[PDB]
């Protein structure tokens, strides 16, 4: 698992469950091309998005569908989505965890890059 | 001033100065059109991006050029930029402050929305 | 103003108004002595806690009464308060802004330290 | 494991390793009484601080020794420590994870309360 996503809900102090995540790779013509997607699990986690063979160096965007999440909980949110854009590298450590903490009018995102 | 941006640097405990910021508005045809741009001042603030008249309802993208900023300080950051996407003025005119806190491998962004 | 506090509410996208704040200073005998206190205004800011003269070198604790704040809004938060502990003025007089961002189960705090 | 701590380093995008953590319980006389302590592991995690039988309802303080961490990395930090104070409850979900993200002049902390 080269690329994992974990989402927390700062209002409820819980994993953010069933949040849609879409990942895009930047194409030579500078458009965003769908790459991977899924929904966070009961633990707020999304694994198995890609494989080591497919996850080549490149610029990637992870789009977290936060608006839909809040709407489903009946809470009025500010953002359309959270949007994490980064270069995936071959000589940084190998596993990328994109973590995201969600509030209605705020979010943070952290990259955890390890062996 | 209906749209302002304030950036702090979490490594130095200071405003983040000279941070480039590009603002886009989603057009009818669903492309991002350039809307406004600027750079944060020595107080880490960016004012005067737009006017009440020009800042109509729509979906806006505020792109904070975090990688350029860290690289100018000799840090290799994780993110290309922070991307703040939101609907604005759907319930009438509001004033928005987009606040961002920057670390090399992390950032947060908070919106303060007030009714003038 | 050498010590100021600014609080935002991450649920409402607004300044956090009427947030109680208590400041302590570690005494020679290692107890926390009361130093200053106040409440954030409608802009979520708290000024005038202390003076340049009284704000000497030492270890300070800024206690932001987050539980009282959320409870007054009918939210049951996780934390009793946010506790910001730091050495101040060890390299001469500085000006400190303690910024805090509040969610019911999360908070962050950032220091902006400038040399006047 | 009723109480776990996980610490991340926002400068390096890594677990914060070997960070001392001291936990205190508030006594009837309102002083803080040592309760548990340890150092984060290679994954930035600290488990086995307490047991379900010992972790009674009460006010607890988790003190994260952030100053020492930064000092060891040669980076000048603002805080003496990060300080997470909370009431432990019997009818909230059972497992508490105190998460903390560290920067030299900033930190955030999040409570993840689950089954
Ligand atoms: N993370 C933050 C918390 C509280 C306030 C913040 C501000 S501001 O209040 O100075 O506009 C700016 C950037 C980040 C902040
Ligand atoms: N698993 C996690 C550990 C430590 C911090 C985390 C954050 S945070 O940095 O925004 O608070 C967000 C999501 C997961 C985290």
């Amino acid at each position: 698992c080269p690329l994992m996503v974990k989402v927390l809900d700062a209002v409820r102090g819980s994993p953010a469950i069933n949040v849609a995540v879409h990942v895009f790779r930047k194409a030579a013509d500078d458009t965003w091309e769908p790459f991977a997607s899924g929904k966070t699990s009961e633990s707020g986690e999304l694994h198995g998005l890609t494989t080591e063979e497919e996850f080549v160096e490149g610029i990637y965007k992870v789009e977290i569908d936060t608006k839909s999440y809040w709407k489903a909980l009946g809470i009025s949110p500010f953002h359309e989505h959270a949007e994490v854009v980064f270069t995936a590298n071959d000589s940084g450590p190998r596993r990328y965890t994109i973590a995201a903490l969600l509030s209605p009018y705020s979010y943070s995102t952290t990259a955890v890059v390890t062996n």
